[PDB]
Order: C-alpha cells, then structure tokens, then sequence
C-alpha cells in the first residue's frame, strides 16, 4: 500500500510540475498533461494506466528536441512508474 502510493503520489506532483514547466517544449508539457489524466482515469486497471503513460513518456524522452533536463525529468517520472508496475 504505502510504497505504491508514495510513489503514485510523486508520480502526479512530477508530472504537474513538468505540465507547467515553460522551460520545456510545448509538447513534453502536454504529454505531461495527458499523463496525469490517464493516470486518473479511475475506471481502468492502474497496470494499464501506467503502461500507457510509460509509452508516452518513453517517446518524449527519445524526443531529441527535448533539453537534458527535461530528459531526466522524463526518466525521473519513468523510473517511479515502473517501480510502481
């Protein structure tokens, strides 16, 4: 219970600061964006929910438009999801 939700909970709280993050590009801030709403879609499976957003992020993290920041960040937010599946 506790690990999964601590890690649930950094999962949201990363993903809303890289949604409001000017510093990176537009479409890392709305992948972010729709992240977070897929994670909240209550009604689906969270093993789902994360593989979906997992796919998201890994695209973006590939994206080389993407600053180095932005990358970790996008790793950072990868890592606890799959420690979280």
């Amino acid at each position: 219970v506790r690990v999964d939700q601590n890690l649930f909970n950094e999962v949201m709280y990363l993903l809303d600061e890289l949604s409001q993050d000017i510093t990176v590009p537009k479409n890392v801030r709305k992948v972010a964006q729709d992240s977070k709403a897929k994670l909240s879609q209550e009604n689906e499976s969270l093993d789902l929910r994360c593989a979906t957003v997992l796919s998201m992020l890994d695209e973006m993290a590939n994206d080389p438009n993407v600053p180095a920041h932005g990358r970790t960040d996008l790793y950072t937010i990868i890592s606890k999801l799959e420690a979280l599946s």
